[PDB]
Formats: structure tokens, sequence, C-alpha cells
């Protein structure tokens, strides 16, 4: 079930900065195959220049385009273990999600710094500095701790208390809860929605890069 749940998130979190360049992918599993939206993407997480790409249609061309973005990524210390072009270029799910992964991670959250503690742990603590207040909250982990919506709801309640009711939500309904704070924030503070709700729940252990990936952006509309 993480596949299916991270394919989700990994791509509407693509997505959201894809649009800001005017194009989006689809299918995560093929899109970044031959380099040049991967390469794109970099570009605008990062706000620097890539080297130019390469447009011709075959093998070698692509290879030299995911180059380009996993030469640049390793330039900004990310060191790539079991990555690697060419199955990028062949077209391995795995490893895409990965990557794609190790992107989000250095690039929406590695530089996210609160209170001496960065990255992850960083990301970790802000939401549990916002979600103190909130009794029916307590935020140990990226993912059983979110799994009943009202996590992601006290978020938004923070700082936008104009936005949601809190004070009407319960533990009852899960899925009503994501949806909830998904539309809210959709409609409100430009994040798609990036979590299936009904993967969530339906889960002991939901994925926590994908619930990472999805909080992060609250982090950054926010700040």
């Amino acid at each position: 079930a993480w596949e299916k749940q991270q394919r989700k998130t990994f791509t509407a979190w693509c997505n959201s900065h894809l649009r800001k360049a005017g194009t989006q992918i689809e299918n995560i599993e093929e899109d970044f195959r031959n380099g040049l939206k991967l390469m794109l993407l970099l570009e605008v997480i990062s706000g620097e220049r890539l080297p130019k790409p390469d447009r011709g249609k075959m093998r070698f061309h692509k290879i030299a385009n995911v180059n380009k973005a996993l030469d640049y990524i390793a330039s900004k210390g990310v060191k790539l273990v079991s990555i690697g072009t060419e199955e990028i270029v062949d077209g391995n799910v795995k490893m895409t999600l990965g990557m794609i992964w190790t992107i989000i991670l250095r690039f929406a959250i590695q530089d996210i710094s609160v209170e001496e503690t960065s990255a992850k742990e960083g990301l970790l603590l802000w939401c549990q500095r916002k979600t103190a207040p909130y009794r029916n909250v307590n935020i140990q982990n990226f993912h059983t701790s979110w799994k009943d919506g009202l996590g992601l709801c006290a978020l938004i309640h923070r700082h936008r208390p104009d936005l949601i009711d809190y004070s009407k939500l319960n533990k009852d309904d899960p899925i009503g809860n994501i949806n909830l704070a998904m539309e809210i924030a959709e409609k409100h503070l430009d994040i798609p929605k990036m979590l299936d709700a009904e993967d969530i729940v339906n889960t002991p252990k939901p994925d926590e890069r994908a619930i990472m990936t999805y909080v992060s952006c609250f982090y950054h509309a926010f700040a």
C-alpha cells in the first residue's frame, strides 16, 4: 500500500511545483524517464539553472538529461546510493519514487529549521508546537499521529481559525476530517490535495514519506 500512497502524494507534490513552469506530469513511473520535467522540477524548486536539456528521443539523450538531474542533486549534498540513471531512464517504479523522495527531502524538508532542530525532526517539532493546545491531537511521528485528520485540521486552525470550526471535530469520522483539511488547504492555502484519505485511514500505519511531503506544504504555506 505504500507505493500507491507515495505515487499519489509525490505526483501531486511534483505537480504543485511544475505548474509554476507551465506543465504537469500524470504518471510518475513514466513521465520522468526522459529527464526533461525532472530537470525542470529541480529548476523550479531550487531557483537555479540546470544545463540545457536534450530533446532527442533515444535512450542516450535521456541518460544525458537524467544525469544532468542526478549530478545537480549530488552537487547539493545528496548522496545517491542505489538510485541509478539507467533504471530511472528504463522506468523502475520503486527507484523513481525513491529519487523523488530524495528531492522532496532535500528541497522541501532539509532546510526546515526550528529551535536548532532541522529536517524531519525540525518539521516534527514545529508540528508539536503548533498542535500543543489541541488535546485530541498527539503528534509523535509522521504516520499514525496523522491518521484521524485532526492533526491537519489543527495546523490549519492554529494559523487560520477563520477557515475551520475545530470544536465541531472529533475522532469519529477520520476520512471526513482528512478531506475537510485537504479541501480547506486547496481552496484557501494553495496546497493541492496530496493524500487519499481512504488509503490513510484503512492501513494500520500510513506512509510517512507521503505524510511528511504533504505536511511540509503547510509548513511552507504558513512561514
